[PDB]
C-alpha cells in the first residue's frame, strides 16, 4: 500500500517570468485518477493538447504521467517550452521520486500522476521553466504522497497566509 | 459521516458589477464528485482553466477544490480578478467553513468540492469580488451540506420567488 | 421508486423565431445522469456555459438540474435569454412537475435532471421564450418519466411523422 | 438478451460530396455507451453541437440515440444538413433496425447508439444525403450488433483492403 | 489472460518533417481504456476530431481502435495526412500486432485501443508518414502489451537519456 488512493498536490517554487506552479493529481490503478488520464489524453482542443510526460522521446516516466498546460499554447515558442525543458523536468522530478523512494518502486508500475504546468506567457530561459518545474512537481508528489497539506494543518495556519493577488 | 452523497448548492451575494453567483458540488472520495474534479483539472479550453482553489501559493484549502469560471477570460485583467481575490475568497470560505464545523474536520481529506464562479466582465473593485465570493461561497457549502432548500421547501415558494431577468 | 433509472425525453413547443427545442435526461443518484451532471457544469467553453436552473437566485428548482445551450451565446442579449426566461421557464417546469406529482416529492432530492435548450438567435419576445420553454420542459419530462414515447410506438407511426428539414418521408 | 456489451460498427456509403461515413457505438444501460451518451449531450462546443437523433420534432427514435458531427458547423446551412436529412436519415435506420429486428424490439427501451456523422463542406444533395447517411447507419448497426467485423476477419484480409487515402 | 488492465505505451520513429510520435493506451472491455474509447469518439471540436481506425472504410482494424491528432488540424490537407497514411499505418499496426500474436487473437473482440498521432504541420511525404506511424504505433502496442518500459528500467537509465527540447 502506500498510495492507495487519490491523492492531490500543488506547489509554487521559482520566480521572475518563468515561476513555476503545478496542480498535480496521482492515484492507483482503479481509481478515478486512472480515468482522468485516460480522458484526458485523448482530448485535444486548440491551444491545449496534453501528453505522455516523458524523460525523452522513447523513455517516457513511469509512473504513467499526463501532462496538460494552463496557459493557452498559441505559437510554437509555448508549445517547445511546456513540451521541453518543462516537459523534462516533470518527467526527471517523477522519476527521481521513484529512485528515492517517495513514490515506492513497486508501485510505481501501477500508478498514475495528472500534472498540470504552469508558464507564464513571458517566459524566457530554459534553464528555469526545467528547474522550477522540477522543484514544483516534485514537491507537489511528496505533499500528495502524504496527503498533505492535512486539513488541520491549513485550518491552523489560514489566517496567516498571503495569497498575491488578494485584494488583501 | 455527514456528507456521504453528492450535494449542490447555490447562492448569489453583493451587487453592482462585483456580484457573486456561485453554482456548486461537494462530495466524498468515491463519488460522482471526485471524478469531476479529475475530469476538471485536465481539461482546459481557451478561456476556461480550471485550477485548485488555494488560500495562497503552497497553501492549497483542504478539502480539495476546484474553481471553474462561467464568464470568458479574455485578458490578464480578469484571469487575476478569478484567481486572486476570488480564489482567495472562494478558498477562506472552504477553510473557514472547515474550522466552524460546517465541513466536518474529519471528513475533511477525504472530500471534493466543485466551485464555478461569476465575475461580470465589468467587476472592479477587488475587495467586493474577495467578500461577495466568500460569502457566496460559503454560503453554498452551508446550504450543500444540508441538501438545501429541500424540494419541499422550493415547491412551497416557487411561485413568490422573482428571478431579475424573467419575461413575467 | 418510479425513475429509477436513466430516461431521455424531448419536445418541441412553439412557433416563430422564439421556438422551443428541449433535449432532455434525468436520472437518480448514482447513474450516468449523475455523472453527466457534475462533468458538465465544471466543463463551461466559449459561447457555452453551463449553469445550474434556478426558479430566481437563491432558489434552484429541484431536483438539481443542470442547462446548456445548443446555438452559440455571442453576447448579453443571447446569454440574458437563455438564463433569463429560458430559465425561468426550465426552472418553473420542473418544480411544477414536482408539486404536480410528475416528479414524485419524494425523489426530487435525490435525482438531476440535464436540459439542452435551443434559442434561435433570431429569438426576440422573452413571453414566448419563457413560455414555449416551460412547456417544452414539462412534456419533455412528463415523456422521459414514462420512457415514452415506448419504441413500439415510435416503430408503428415512423412512417407517418414530418421531420422539418428533411428531404421527403 | 443480445446485445449486452459495448459494440462499435462502421460504414461508408455513398459517392459525390454527399457521402456518408459513420462511426457507431451501441451499448446497454449501465455499459459506458450509455455514460457517453449522457456526457455527450452535455456538451457542445463551437461547431460542434450534439444532439438526439429524431426522426421529427416530437418523435425522437428509441433506442435513444446521440449525433455528433465530424465536420466542424461554421453555418446555417451545414446545421440544417446535419440536423435534417442526415438526421432525419439516420433515426430511420435506428428505427428500421428495431422493426426489423435487427436491434430486438424488446431491447430498444433499453439500449443507447452514439453517431458520428461525416457530411464535407461541399455537400449539397439533400436527398443524397438523406439516403446515403440511412444506408450507412444502418449498415454500421447491423455490423455493430454482431461485432463485425470480427477481428479473424480483418486479420484475413488486411492486406487486400484499399484506403483512398493511403500512400498504398 | 494477456492483457488484463490497461497500459500505456509510447514510441517515436522516424525523421525530418515526417517524423512519427505515438502516445497510446491499450485496455480491455471493463477498463478505463473502454471509458476513454467512448467518451472520446463523441466530443469532437474544432481542429480535433476524434475517428475509429480504420484499415479502409468498411474495413475497421480490431481490436477497436480510436485515433486522435496532437496537431491542431487547420484544412483539408492536414486532415486527409492523418487520415489517410497515418490512420492506414496506424490500423495496419493493430492489425498486425493481432496476426503476430503480440495482441492476442482470442482478445482482440474484447479490447479498445487508443491512439494519439502527432503529424508536424510541414510533413509533406505521405509514405513516411504512413511507414513512420505504423512503425510507431506498432512498437508502442509492443512496449505497452510489456508494460514496458518497466519503472524499474526506466529508474536505471534515467541519467543517460537525451531529450531533444529540454536536455540535462
Ligand atoms: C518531444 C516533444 N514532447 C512529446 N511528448 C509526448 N509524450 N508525445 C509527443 O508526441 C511529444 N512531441 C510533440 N509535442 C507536441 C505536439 C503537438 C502540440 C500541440 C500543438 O502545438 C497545437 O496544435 C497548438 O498548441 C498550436 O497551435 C498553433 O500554434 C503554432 C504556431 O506556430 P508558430 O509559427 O507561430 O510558432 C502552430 O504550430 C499551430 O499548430 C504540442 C506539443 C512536442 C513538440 C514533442
Ligand atoms: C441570474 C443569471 N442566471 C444564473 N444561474 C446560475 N445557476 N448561475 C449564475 O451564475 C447565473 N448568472 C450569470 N449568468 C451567466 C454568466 C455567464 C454566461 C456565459 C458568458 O457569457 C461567457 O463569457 C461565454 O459563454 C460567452 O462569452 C460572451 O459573452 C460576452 C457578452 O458580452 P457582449 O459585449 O458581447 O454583449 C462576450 O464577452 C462573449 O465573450 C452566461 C450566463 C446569467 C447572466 C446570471
Ligand atoms: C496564483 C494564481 N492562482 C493559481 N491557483 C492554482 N491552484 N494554480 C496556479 O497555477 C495558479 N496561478 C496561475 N493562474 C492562472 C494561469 C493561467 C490561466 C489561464 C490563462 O489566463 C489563459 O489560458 C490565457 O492564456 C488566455 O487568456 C488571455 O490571457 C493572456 C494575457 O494577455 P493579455 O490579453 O492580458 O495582454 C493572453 O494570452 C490571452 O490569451 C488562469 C489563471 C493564476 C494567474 C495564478
Ligand atoms: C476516410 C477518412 N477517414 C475516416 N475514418 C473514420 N473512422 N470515419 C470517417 O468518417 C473518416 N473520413 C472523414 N475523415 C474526417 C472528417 C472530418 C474531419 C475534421 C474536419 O476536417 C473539421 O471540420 C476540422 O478539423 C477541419 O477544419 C477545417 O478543415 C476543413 C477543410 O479546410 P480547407 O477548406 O481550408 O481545406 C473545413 O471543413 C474546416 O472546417 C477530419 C477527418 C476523413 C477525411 C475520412
Ligand atoms: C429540428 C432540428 N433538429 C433537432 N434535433 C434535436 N434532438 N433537438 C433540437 O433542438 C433540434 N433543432 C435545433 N437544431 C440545432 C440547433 C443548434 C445547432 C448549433 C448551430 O448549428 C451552431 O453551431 C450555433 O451553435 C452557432 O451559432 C452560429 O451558427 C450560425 C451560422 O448561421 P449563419 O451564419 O447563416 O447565421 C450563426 O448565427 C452563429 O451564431 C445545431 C442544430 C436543428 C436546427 C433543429
Amino acid at each position: 500500500a502506500k498510495i492507495t488512493k487519490v491523492q492531490v498536490g500543488e506547489a509554487l517554487v521559482g520566480d521572475g517570468n518563468e515561476v513555476a506552479h503545478i496542480d498535480l493529481i496521482i492515484g492507483p490503478r482503479g481509481s478515478p485518477a486512472e480515468t482522468a488520464f485516460c480522458n484526458g489524453l485523448v482530448n485535444n482542443k486548440h491551444g491545449f493538447t496534453s501528453l505522455l510526460a516523458v524523460i525523452a522521446p522513447n523513455l517516457p516516466c513511469k509512473p504513467n504521467t499526463l501532462m496538460f498546460n494552463k496557459v493557452t499554447i498559441n505559437d510554437a515558442r509555448q508549445a517547445v517550452q511546456m513540451f521541453g525543458p518543462a516537459q523534462h523536468g516533470v518527467a526527471m522530478a517523477v522519476q527521481d521520486a521513484v529512485a528515492e523512494g517517495i513514490i515506492p518502486a513497486d508501485e510505481a508500475d501501477d500508478l498514475y500522476v495528472l500534472v498540470g504546468v504552469f508558464i507564464h506567457w513571458e517566459a524566457a530561459d530554459d534553464a528555469k521553466i526545467q528547474k522550477y518545474n522540477y522543484e514544483a512537481t516534485k514537491l507537489s508528489i511528496q505533499r500528495a504522497v502524504n496527503g498533505e497539506p492535512k486539513a488541520s494543518v491549513v485550518t491552523e495556519q489560514r489566517k496567516s497566509a498571503t495569497h498575491p493577488f488578494a485584494a488583501n
